[PDB]
């Protein structure tokens, strides 16, 4: 698995977008971890060797939470916010992390350094773990694990669609899992609903799904938040939506540009009548949604506030004292 | 992980129950797979070496289905039914298994043979798998995996509680995940709701949870089905419940004993007013529920039909042409 030599790993792109520029560098072919690696049970290992116990409850009962942070031009973006959220999410599940927040950040940054990646996607998961015996059933006997991997930056949406916009679909075959079953404000791997939404998107010929909650209000997408703009007011679902760190940044940007930015309940009518709609997530940043169910949003092209937010997001990735943590390569 | 020598593996018990008797045998200490093993990517390996790629979507997005069958006195129980259900469940998720049903059965039975276990818990999972690169996001590019493990038979409920009964609790902090988010009739590892129910059981001082569905009707428990008996009529939830193979057996037994046995919607009032209530699952068999929320069911002791079903279930584990498949040790 994952047998590609350092020369075969794709870690940069020509984006065609003046505000997204990768670093100009070469991976060291003598470094077996160059271009991607994992931290598992104290070892830094290449992806081909990155394996977890099949008896980990993170697999057997998806008894796990996680976060993904990214690195851009050699700086982790909002790492403190990410690890704070991860630990809050662990606490929500009554998982007691075996490492402190500072220990987690230390290891994660060292992992990225070993990969040499200047632009990276970095997953940190914390599982209920496993017990002294492989068939243990008592949930209270398992000892928790932290697993990390760092791989090239991943794009949920292609560069041309960051420019031109994405054609969204309101999923009707699923609803976002209710908080009364699985809390969507705790980041998790239980994607059964989200994957059905992606499958429906394919079935109906659209590009990305937007799910609704049990009350029929706008929720979120398959690994991303949605933001709706109307008369200069920027809103995003507060209930059935992960509290995204990209979303947080987007609303901060909106306010700095002079717009009211709030979490709120958004109806389907309000989504369709919006001036602008956008999506956001760590794995891809920010992009426009120019139609919903084949109905254009406004004039069917990316709106001015969206474009300002996208540009500003990418500016903050290159120059920001408070938001950037340098990797010590 | 899982460093116990063959002599330290616990693979038999004195049950104190005349109808449950383990085999009388010794594991071969010269066999590294004796007492437990896994089949992963074509290799039979001891539990200490049983590891899956961290990039498997079965972990990263719980994009996986499974079944657990058991072996008793050297015979797999309802193996054909189990693998049929597993493959139906894979199809529901649009996962195309990389092996046929016959190939899966062949490997599973060989795995059990290598462990030497005459009484075993055997998990077979089928994941969306992983792609040529570790950070691939396209769900359609992953190549699916089959993972198996065989370990000593696991008991959800202790022997004394099979005899004396279990004290159940109706969960109110969660509802079973709705079919419109995650289908509970497809066996899955997305246990967020079920685990919250177990946590609530602990919080409120009971022994096992019974969840309700979105309509407030009886659903199922944390890895087990519930069955309610009233005036000689045996009923079990048809909607928010896995179609259990133990349940199937229980209803077959009920009919052979002359009782009407059906899947149905069961109200909370009907649960509390039942003559008898029982639980059932592959990992433990069948047991009585003698109270719900501290209210006795009937006279608070296991009922006659329940006891007849438990005894008959365990009889069918030892003598049954149609239901038993011998392991070739
Ligand atoms: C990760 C995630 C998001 C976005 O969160 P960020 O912190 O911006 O990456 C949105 N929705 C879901 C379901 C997610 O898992
Ligand atoms: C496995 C399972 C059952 C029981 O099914 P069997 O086929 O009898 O083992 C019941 N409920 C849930 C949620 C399960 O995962």
């Amino acid at each position: 698995a994952f047998s590609a030599d350092t020369s075969e790993i794709v870690y940069t792109h020509d984006t065609g977008l003046d505000y997204i520029t990768y670093s100009d560098y070469e991976l060291d072919p003598a470094n077996p971890l160059a271009g991607g690696a994992a931290w598992i049970e104290g070892a830094f290992v290449p992806p081909s060797e990155a394996r977890i116990s099949i008896f980990d409850q993170g697999y057997l009962h998806s008894d796990v939470t996680y976060t993904v942070f990214h690195v851009w031009n050699g700086n982790a973006f909002r790492l403190d916010d990410h690890i704070e959220r991860l630990f809050s999410n662990a606490e929500s599940m009554r998982i007691i992390p075996p490492l402190t927040q500072d220990e987690v950040k230390e290891i994660a940054l060292e992992l990225v350094a070993k990969t040499e990646l200047r632009e990276a996607f970095v997953s940190v998961s914390i599982t209920r773990g496993y017990s002294s015996t492989p068939g243990e059933r008592d949930i209270t006997k398992h000892r928790p694990q932290v697993y990390m991997y760092a791989v090239p930056y991943q794009w949920i949406v292609p560069f041309d669609r960051i420019r031109d916009g994405v054609h969204a679909m309101v999923a009707q075959s699923v609803r976002r899992t209710p908080r009364s079953s699985i809390d969507p404000q705790v980041k998790n791997f239980q994607w059964g609903d989200l994957i059905r939404a992606v499958q429906e998107t394919h079935d109906r010929g659209f590009e990305a799904p937007l799910l609704l909650d049990g009350d029929g209000l706008l929720a979120e997408g398959s690994g991303f938040n949605v933001v709706v703009i109307k008369d200069g007011v920027v809103r995003s679902p507060g209930r059935a939506a992960l509290p995204g760190i990209t979303r947080k940044t987007v609303l901060e940007i909106a306010e700095s540009l002079g717009h009211e930015a709030i979490l709120a309940d958004i109806t389907l009518a309000e989504l369709l009548d919006a001036d602008e709609v956008l999506g956001c997530t760590t794995a891809g940043g920010v992009w426009p949604f120019v139609s919903v169910d084949g109905n254009p949003i406004s004039d069917g092209v990316p709106g001015p506030i969206t474009q300002s937010i996208i540009r500003r997001y990418w500016e903050l990735n290159v120059e920001s004292s408070s938001l950037l943590t340098p990797v010590q390569y």
